[PDB]
């Protein structure tokens, strides 16, 4: 009967509950295959030769084209829209009314009243919502991530998007683009060369080495693909598959899964009564050991996850007011952190042991997460809750479990805390998760993006 | 230049030195999704409540029609066509003139003049070439196995192939059916309502339940496929992903990668001209730490892994005056290795070692094999090679590791022998090994199908 967030609230109980309890499923990355060669030599690819990262599946894409579109994303983002002009991207992030992050995704500015978003559905789904019902003079073509179990259906995208990352990647690129290519400033936006291609590129890079990000029609990606691959092959490049690729961002730092802000307050609830009943918000999942029976409680606002440097209060954009309210010095921090090698070992120990009545929640490698939203309590010697730990896995490079986390903002690089691993009770009923028993793992702040750190 | 395997060997040096450096990459059971909820509870579920195995995507199909049809599967298996009539079923062994199994799969008898073969594609390609070279009246349509990574292509097979296992199968079968069905004999065949279809049954069965497997035209795959999701949920019937389902073997017992024994000899010279250079058996790779330069030191006879009660002297069949040669009660026979959790959890607490040189070989869960066909040196106490483990992974139902392997007669139930896991001199160049170093596991001699063995 619910056909709206708000009918499933009021229909659902407690939303923590019914989050934390969903039966969802795993957030899948999609069609992509999972392992081109096996998922620790692609790791080991993207710190040491080349990769091809295929993003063609995973995320949605929104087409925003219209006189109104630049000023859908500056009435929306707490980015500074001052002097952006066609062939610059921005990370746009927008906040509620309450000053709490929704979601994030990239904008590229593609010409005059052309734009794209690519990114989860959370701020596709606030952009469509603002241009529908906020009178702006704009039009939308929303393109869906793919299927996340196709079962031999076709799959279909409007764009194929890939990176080329990794120290030999630039080699790669100006053996593909037939010369030498200038490295831009960061998310710049400009073209090269494939296969006889004009193939528009953003710059990007990780792992202090330059790469590309680049894009064009669904028709032309495997004449781009076969490109890449062959050109690589000189330098070592291969191919990254699915279940290898998203680990990538507990080295990178980017946190992707913040809980959409938008379960709560009356100004958002003419957003609950359009998401669907089927929406990223209302069939999406809740996992690990925080646990409060307030929504609001799992809400981060762009400080606290990294984003504080692109507030710029120049422009109106909704939720301005609370985040100047906000003091960005006593806000917590995102950190990383690097998880006790010797907890590791005891942790999947438990997995052969025929004797235990339980053993701990099973860590999938090397991405460990079994929810869209991912919320595990950090705490410190005294048994206090001083963070939250939002995507965890491992690192074939650092051979360490790594997870990227908020934590209060006076607590110094080197401290070791713990993560509380596993669910109480014997775990929710999600149906990605196993009865198991809860362990603290010993866990050390380190910087983000990661660098060893001394405990 | 190589169009077939005879000229890819005349080129290629030493053949196990090919195989076991192979390129092919892992063996992919492929297009369905990897997990619907989790690979254990998955697991569980077919020793506890009732699964749906969807094996539509990973075995080749050859539908054999004609007036040879029958002489064609007699004259190639071992097994007995005595009283052979429709609606029966056999598990098809083919072996060469030296007496060494080729492989192995399903042969259904559907009607006068009309077989299907299921299984992997070695006795496929026996099938097709005998039925091509050998004078045989009769007609092949060639099904192979989905693509391993499909990336978003559309996927088609003619019939779509499941199965319901598990304690509660047969009241899942029954509430479809809409009242009783009978119980034939193993591998006879019928039928049963499924949302008004009459669908063609095979009566099978793992754990000490029975079950089915069925199958029909693709065209209604999803219409069955969903009857069965839906009668099934009263009774916890879920379906299983293509994580969990290889790993159903290593508990059911059955050895699905003999090598292909037809590497050498002069009676096979023909069939090695005949197969193509992009053959399984050209193209696939051989992964463990059983060494030999001579590739027949892989092979395996029907009496070591299990089919020495399905010879039968009444019919003329390839490799007969080899198999009659041969004593039964001197063969290795095939038994499950229970590995020593300790020694689990030791290789596993190599990956989260930070100082470490090297690591114990990854042991993917639940499936850890990382070829085609699989040859670990089972060892015993002086350091003697007595066996060879051929199928490796780990049951969340027994929280063990295991393998199935073929060990010298005279081995008792209970012997602690050991396995050999991982590749020498840090392993070979298969994309699907990284850098390791080896290590003798300890393994406990248990019966097959597996039953626990106390040590």
């Amino acid at each position: 009967a619910p056909t709206n967030l708000e009918q499933v609230l009021a229909a659902g109980g407690n939303t923590v509950e019914m989050l934390r309890n969903s039966q969802i499923g795993a957030y899948v990355y999609p069609v992509v295959a999972p392992e081109f060669s096996n998922w620790r030599t692609e790791q080991w690819a993207w710190r040491n030769s080349a990769v091809l990262f295929d993003q063609t599946h995973h995320m949605v894409d929104l087409y925003i084209r219209g006189k109104d579109a630049l000023k859908l994303l500056s009435d929306t983002m707490i980015n500074s829209p001052k002097g952006w002009e066609p062939n610059k991207a921005k990370q746009y992030v927008p906040v509620t009314p309450y000053g709490h992050v929704i979601g994030d995704g990239i904008i590229f500015y593609l010409a005059e009243e052309e734009f794209v978003y690519v990114g989860r559905a959370p701020a596709a789904n606030w952009l469509m919502y603002h241009a529908q019902t906020g009178g702006y003079n704009v039009d939308i073509v929303h393109d869906d991530r793919s299927p996340s179990r196709p079962m031999g259906k076709p799959v279909q995208r409007i764009s194929w998007r890939f990176q080329i990352q990794g120290p030999k990647a630039w080699d790669v690129i100006e053996k593909l683009h037939g010369g030498t290519l200038e490295k831009l400033k960061f998310f710049n936006m400009a073209e090269m060369n494939i296969a006889g291609m004009k193939i528009r590129t953003l710059r990007h890079g990780m792992a202090g080495a330059p790469g590309l990000e680049i894009w064009g029609p669904y028709e032309t990606q495997e004449k781009a693909r076969n490109a890449i691959l062959e050109a690589g092959k000189e330098f070592g490049l291969i191919p990254v598959g699915s279940r290898a690729y998203p680990s990538n961002t507990l080295e990178s730092g980017w946190i992707p899964s913040p809980l959409p802000a938008i379960y709560t307050g009356d100004k958002l609830k003419a957003y609950r009564e359009w998401l669907p009943a089927n929406s990223y918000e209302a069939s999406g999942a809740i996992g690990g050991s925080f646990v409060s029976s307030n929504i609001e409680d799992y809400y981060v606002n762009p400080y606290e996850i990294g984003y504080g440097p692109f507030v710029k209060f120049d422009h109106d954009f909704i939720g301005r007011d609370a985040l100047e309210a906000i003091d960005p010095a006593t806000q917590r921090k995102k950190v990383t952190l690097a998880w006790n090698g010797d907890d590791m070992a005891k942790i999947y120990a438990s997995l052969f042991d025929t004797e235990a009545d339980a053993h701990y929640k099973f860590f999938d490698l090397p991405l460990a997460n079994y929810a869209n939203t991912n919320a595990d309590a950090v705490l410190d010697a005294a048994g206090n809750v001083v963070g939250m730990s939002m995507f965890t896995g491992y690192s074939y490079n650092e051979k360490r479990a790594l997870s990227l986390a908020t934590i209060d903002h006076e607590i110094p690089v080197g401290t070791e805390l713990t993560v509380l691993w596993g669910e109480e009770n014997g775990g929710t009923r999600k149906t990605t998760v196993e009865p198991h028993k809860q362990m603290a793992v010993r866990a050390v702040v380190s910087p983000v993006p990661y660098s060893v750190t001394a405990r």
